[PDB]
Formats: structure tokens, sequence, C-alpha cells
């Protein structure tokens, strides 16, 4: 379980805050991104009007902060759940950077802060119910959950709240959320997890590279017919974008995609007969083809 | 929540550079003018084998070391080698040089690993120092000079630099002085560790944790004097606990109100009768890999 390196994203981090409500923002050239939640008082939180919270605001009444250097705001505007603050200075760590949405399945790399610094990094899967199991306390809303591609922070995640069940729940750069979520301080419920289908299959190529392979069968299924038996185990189904990503793991170890399905399935209906794979009686599923080929 | 979290590596990322000697490579610490890395850079096929280091480097010069910050080769301007580990003094300070010190940590204490190969940061994961000096991590060919960190404020306290990978799959390597923490030399033969324990203080903490994130059903009501319970702690190869590591776990404890022996007494039930198929956040096994103050950071 490994992180991407933080350094690009930490020199990304700063403080907004409106009166006394403080979160952290992602400054990127001459624009803070940050959660909307910011211009609420603890009473607007119950039920929010944001379009007329807002129009009460001008530039003036936003803080931004990068450590204790005040960034003067010269513009600003809601986009979905998210506030787009103008500031006076681009920022000169600026990283080369991409905003995208992710699939539930995928892993990235949260740095949580709080008060605009880090205190820690770690990885994430976002869940098939679109929560994922951080760790976040209060004052960590604003964090951003990324990848790096070569040179370039795909920013995949900004956070917003906790949910009763100590999941969270947070938006794409764009403030449009994962799941069914709004940013209410009202009565939420993500709906029941399921396994992710695509990761545990890396998992198992993994172990096959590794030498451990005593699940391997001589038995195939189709996608079809492995999607409805997965589904009565509570696992997800297998789309075709999850074939073509274990690709490079079924090229790497000779074993096709189908045969390895066929493998799990029969995991799945006869049990581990008391056997491990990679030292472990449980199938791990927050490790993605990609997490899988990174640290092999 | 709770999750394995590494200290953000920003601060250590500004320090890594690229070491050549030969047809060798990995990567330098460069804080101030100088770079820290393994000496066995200076190794060759055959020298690997058995090598005698002082014989080796004497025979070096400063131009027989390629360093490389980015697009931008440093400029050697003298060496010396302390322990395992070559000081390569440049010609260039590192304006990126955190405050920073060197620490030797103790078996039991986590640390964050900066992994990288070619200089160039490739991840970040926490690693614990286990009773044997070894070390569980991550690390390919060309991870060699990569550093294990804590971070205090906004002081680096370095505390590991890495050598090698054990026949075993686990990893040895150094403090920043060049000592390596085991039993251990940097020489290529197959080299065992002794037998390795289970961290018990960072079990409990870990115990700790399930509970303030509402997972207890391991707790119970026996409790146990802390000998009676070192006593069956050494039987199933887990670390005894000291009153320090009571001490430690006071403000989890309090936290809680989980009196430290009672949770000892839980996990005692734990190691005698096992899990029987429940997990606890999310493992099937004990994790002792949090510390007291990791789990306290992040709660
Ligand atoms: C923003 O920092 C905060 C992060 C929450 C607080 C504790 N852990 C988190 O992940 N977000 C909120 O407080 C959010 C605000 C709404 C307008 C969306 N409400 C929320 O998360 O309520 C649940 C909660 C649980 C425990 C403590 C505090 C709040
Ligand atoms: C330095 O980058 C390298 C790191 C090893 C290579 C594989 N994983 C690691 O962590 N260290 C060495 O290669 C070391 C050099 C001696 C002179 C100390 N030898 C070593 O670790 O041998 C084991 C090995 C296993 C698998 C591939 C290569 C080497």
């Amino acid at each position: 379980k490994m992180a991407f390196p933080s350094g690009k994203v930490e020199g990304c981090m700063v403080q907004v805050t409106c009166g006394t409500t403080t979160l952290n923002g992602l400054w990127l050239d001459d624009v803070v991104y940050c959660p909307r939640h910011v211009i609420c008082t603890s009473e607007d939180m119950l039920n929010p009007n944001y379009e007329d919270l807002l129009i009460r605001k001008s530039n003036h009444n936003f803080l931004v902060q990068a450590g204790n250097v005040q960034l003067r705001v010269i513009g600003h505007s809601m986009q979905n759940c998210v506030l787009k603050l103008k500031v006076d200075t681009a920022n000169p760590k600026t990283p080369k950077y991409k905003f995208v949405r992710i699939q539930p399945g995928q892993t990235f790399s949260v740095l949580a802060c709080y008060n605009g610094s880090p205190s820690g990094v770690y990885q994430c899967a976002m869940r098939p119910n679109f929560t994922i199991k951080g760790s976040f306390l209060n004052g960590s809303c604003g964090s951003v959950g990324f990848n790096i591609d070569y040179d370039c922070v795909s920013f995949c995640y900004m956070h917003h709240m906790e949910l009763p069940t100590g999941v969270h729940a947070g938006t794409d750069l764009e403030g449009n959320f994962y799941g069914p979520f709004v940013d209410r301080q009202t009565a939420q419920a993500a709906g029941t997890d399921t396994t992710i289908t695509v990761n545990v299959l890396a998992w198992l190529y993994a172990a096959v590279i590794n030498g451990d392979r005593w699940f391997l069968n001589r038995f195939t299924t189709t996608l079809n017919d492995f999607n409805l038996v997965a589904m009565k185990y509570n696992y997800e189904p297998l789309t075709q974008d999850h074939v073509d990503i274990l690709g490079p793991l079924s090229a790497q170890t000779g074993i096709a995609v189908l045969d390895m399905c066929a493998s799990l399935k029969e995991l799945l209906q006869n049990g581990m007969n008391g056997r491990t794979i990679l030292g472990s009686a449980l199938l791990e599923d927050e490790f993605t083809p990609f997490d899988v080929v990174r640290q092999c």
C-alpha cells in the first residue's frame, strides 16, 4: 500500500477562511479551489441555500493564506459544490496537472491537510458505493486525492464530509459529488458496499507472478456467466474497461482474463478450503492492476 | 477512520539525487553541500561478492562519481566514507535543504520511506523497524539510497538508508552514519536475520485504534498483571511490555476508558484462541506497525 510522493501537491495547499470557518484549498495557477461550504455558518449547514449565501459574499470576505501569508482574492464563483477563488498571484509551484473523474475501484493518494498544512499521505480506493475509507478529522475538508503519471498530477477527489458509518464522501475538482450525496449537514447513508472484482483479479495475478498459483484451474467462463455469479457473492460485475486494464497482467502471466475469472469463481463457490494466497486467507480488493504493476 | 499514514514527503523529495560510478547507479541524499549514498555504488560485479571498501575507495577519484540533480550534473570536489555510507562533497549547496537531523531509531519505531529510482521519487509508505532489525519494505533494483524519515514540526529526522534485500524478501540498511541496523553486511551474500517477534506495544495501540473506530468484539472483562501478560506474550513470540510502554499507552487508555492491563487481557485471549474468522479494522492478523504516537496523531 504505497502512496505517490506528495511534494507536488504539498506545494499547492492553502487555507481558506470565511469568518471562523476554515478549510483547505488547492492553489493552481491563479485559482484556488475549495469546498463551497466554507461560506456556511454552523446553522447554515443544517440546510444551506448556497446561492443566497454566496450572493451576500464579496471578494473581501474570503481569507486565503499560504502559511501565514495572505493571498488576495480578486474574483469568486461557484461551480457545483466547489468555490473557485481567483487570486492575484500565480502559484509558482503549480505542477503540470489535470482534473479527472475516477471510476469506483480506482485508487488514489490522499494528502490529509489541516489549516493548509499537510499531516499525512495515504492510499485510498473509491468503493463501488462511492465512499472512501479515509482518515479525516474536523478541518480536513478541501484535502485532495490524486494520481501522478510521469510528471503530471491528476487531481481526482476533494474532501467534503463523513457519513454516519465513518466513511467519507466528496467531489471531483469540478464540484460534482461522487455518488448520491449532497453537502448538507443532514442524514445520509451509503449504499451497501461490494467487492471490487477487477482488483481482486489483479491481486490473484500478483500472486501468480510471485509463484503462488494453487488456485489456477483448467476451466474458463464467459464474462456474462461470471458477472451473474459474482453479483450473487456481492462482487461487482466486470466491465469491458476492466477486462482491458487486466491486459498487461494477463500478458505478463499468460493467463487469460476469463481463465482467471473461472479461478476466482471456483474460489467464491468452494471457499479457500483453508489455504492462503500471498500469505492471507482474505482476498484483497484495494490494489488496482496499475498498483500491482507499480510494486512489481 | 484508520489508515497506514506516511509523513508528507515533499521535504525529502527536494533532496534526492542520482549517483553513478561505473555501471552502478543508485540514489543519494543531498543536504547542504554533501551527498550521502550507500558505499557499494563503488563496486563492480566481481567486487560486491567480497568487497574491501577502503581498498576500492582509495582507487577512486572525484571524477569517477557522477551526480545528477534533475537535468543538472553536480561536480564532486571531495569524498569520504563513514562506515557504510559515502559522503560526496559537491560545489553546490542544495537550496531545498530542510531543517534536519540524523537519528538512529529503536526496534518498534515507525518511519516513512520515500522509495526512489535513478534519483526520482516513486512512492511513499510507512514501515517499522522490526525487532530483528529488518524492515518489510517494497524496494526493487535501483532503490538503494532511498531513505526513511520522520517529521516533527518542520524538522526531518532521517533514520534509514536502504542497502539490500535478504533472501526472505525483507530489507536491511543503515542509519545515516552508515551503521547497519542488525547483524548485516553490505556484501552480495545470502544473509538470514534473527527470529522476528511482534511489537506488542504497537498491537495494543492498534487495538485501541479499533475501539476508537467502534470495533470492539475482542474486548473482555478479564484482567491480568503486567508480568502474567508478559509470560504469555513471550510464549507466542511477542515482545515484552515494559512499564514505559504502559505509560505511553495512557492517553489512549484515557480516551477510551480502557485500562492498559485490561487491553492486555483482550490481547492475551486473542493470542490463545485466535480470531476465528473475525477481523479487526479489516485485518485478519494483528497489526504491529502502528505506534501509540501514530494512533494518537491520526485520531
Ligand atoms: C470539513 O472539514 C468536514 C470533514 C468531516 C468532519 C469530521 N470528519 C470529516 O470527514 N466536513 C463536515 O463537517 C460536513 C459539512 C457539510 C456542510 C457537508 N459535515 C459532516 O461531515 O458531518 C458528519 C460529521 C461527523 C463527525 C464529526 C463532524 C461531522
Ligand atoms: C541497491 O539498489 C540494491 C537494492 C535491492 C535489489 C532488489 N531489492 C533491493 O532492495 N541492493 C543490492 O542489490 C545489494 C547490494 C549488496 C552489495 C549490498 N544486494 C542484494 O540486495 O541482493 C539481493 C537481490 C535480490 C533481488 C534482486 C537483486 C538483488
